[PDB]
């Protein structure tokens, strides 16, 4: 039984709005109803991997997860095996897989995250799941971010709060946050960003939705305008948006949207709105493709209409040589020459670099860089060829070049990151000079750039 080159990997956010589900949610499984839809001659295909995410979520993980595996049931004819639930309030995560991926998935962890200080504590946050699947990582955040049109900034800040503080995946990549420990990261939820046009225009955006005309209304979508400018979800992906607004609905039908202030919101306007969402982040030169994003129309139980979205992933296989694992495979080298962080920082300390990967038997720490100053006021951080010579455990390239190099700048007074980012070693050509870049993060944000050249040395 070979082991996968490629998964697929079902992502389902639904703010339920406390309500019970009604009988019959295939749908969302199926990805049917508007936007990007999945075909039908597909229906009877299981995804390897399904990942269900709620918002005010009212049933007990027993009730959610007898409804989950009998609806895959119905449609697949397949008993799914429960990888893991976490639920933080009524904000809950399911991951699902196919029997056969049981002996494939292992390092299960799941956490959460409370965003916000007293008035602002205790119903929003995060809640996440990460695992190995055979020799790839992948993780999942399911959000729901502070509510209201005038709340943008909190929002942005609850991301940043949750990627900081989310405990997933391998505790040894220390300097890492989550945007950096999987090799795919799927995050979605009720994110809760609305479509900024005045109050007055309801009625005209109601109308532009009933058209399927929704240009002159994402260009306000406040994600989208937010990642424009880099405040959020840098480095992350969507899918264009081709459907209808899932917030704010009528219950029992979707014919209506209900936007105008009430007691029950606050006094709030809620202008129809993509507030239900999914993206994703993979290393550079892993496959990822989006093949389905949409929502529902046929289940009407909550204010929000269920979003589905699916990928194909790539994924790569345990590996076993005569040498590694447990030893290095000294027909295997990486050279980094000729490299420089450009940084943001207004600091003077020294500063050594980290480079983690699953490649090397533990992490390598490089000697200081020679700081100078750029000609636009920057501190630029020079190597030279002082780098450690990398030795990873296994030398065939079938293993070496699937794999991935995550660098940390560090300060030698603090030993404090000041910047992560990730380099692929899917290179054009072995044995050869040829240049790498990334950027470099800190909680999420640009704080500068990594670049200089790559030398690979496999067995062939
Ligand atoms: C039982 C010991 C560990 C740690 O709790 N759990 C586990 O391996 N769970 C699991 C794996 C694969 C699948 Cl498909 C479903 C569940
Ligand atoms: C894929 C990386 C390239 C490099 O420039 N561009 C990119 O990501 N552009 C973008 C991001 C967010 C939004 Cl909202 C609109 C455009």
């Amino acid at each position: 039984q070979p082991e996968p080159d490629m998964i697929t990997i079902f992502i389902g956010t639904w703010n339920m709005g406390n309500a019970p589900p009604p009988k019959k949610i295939t749908s969302w499984f199926l990805s049917k109803g508007q936007g990007k839809t999945r075909d039908d001659s597909a229906d009877y295909i299981p995804h390897d991997i399904y990942v269900i995410g709620t918002q005010e979520d009212p049933l007990s993980e027993k009730e959610w997860l007898e409804i989950l595996k009998h609806s895959l049931q119905e449609i697949t004819s397949v008993t799914f095996k429960t990888v893991a639930i976490h639920t933080l309030w009524n904000i809950r995560i399911v991951v699902l897989a196919k029997p056969e991926h049981e002996n494939r998935i292992s390092h299960i962890c799941t956490d959460n995250v409370k965003t916000g200080i007293a008035n602002t504590l205790g119903n929003k946050g995060a809640v996440g799941v990460s695992f190995m699947f055979n020799g790839t990582s992948l993780g999942f955040v399911n959000s729901h971010l502070t509510s209201g049109s005038e709340k943008k900034l909190r929002r942005n800040q609850n991301y940043m709060n949750i990627l900081r503080f989310l405990a997933l995946g391998d505790k040894k990549l220390s300097p890492f946050n989550i945007t950096h420990r999987f090799t795919h990261l799927f995050w979605f939820g009720d994110l809760n960003y609305r479509v900024d046009l005045p109050t007055w225009e309801a009625e005209t955006i109601i109308q532009k939705i009933k058209q399927q005309q929704y240009a002159d209304l994402l260009s306000h979508d406040q994600l989208l305008t937010e990642r424009r400018e880099q405040k959020v979800f840098l480095h992350f992906e969507e899918e264009e948006i081709t459907f209808a607004p899932t917030y704010r609905f009528e219950r029992l039908t979707r014919d209506k949207y209900a936007y105008t202030k009430q007691k029950a919101t606050g006094m709030k306007y809620n202008l129809p709105s993509w507030c239900d969402r999914v993206l994703w982040k993979s290393y550079p030169l892993v496959h990822v493709v989006c093949q389905s994003y949409g929502s529902t129309s046929d289940i009407m139980t909550s204010d929000h209409s269920p979003v589905f979205a699916t990928f194909e992933a790539g994924v790569t296989s345990q590996f076993v040589s005569k040498n590694g694992p447990g030893t290095v495979d000294s027909q295997g080298q990486i050279e980094f020459l000729r490299c420089y962080a450009t940084l943001k920082t207004k600091s003077q300390t020294k500063f050594y670099l980290e480079f983690h990967s699953s490649c090397l038997e533990s992490f390598v720490k490089s000697q200081e860089g020679e700081n100078e100053e750029g000609s636009e006021g920057e501190l630029v951080v020079k190597f030279g060829e002082t780098l450690p010579k990398l030795k990873p455990i296994i030398s065939d390239p079938e293993y070496l070049l699937d794999q991935h190099i995550l660098i940390s700048i560090k300060s030698s007074d603090s030993d404090e990151s000041y910047g992560e980012g990730c380099i692929a070693l899917r290179l054009e050509a072995t044995e050869t000079q040829l240049p790498i870049y990334t950027p470099l993060t800190h909680h999420g944000e640009l704080t500068g750039h990594f670049q200089g050249e790559i030398k690979l040395q496999t067995s062939q």
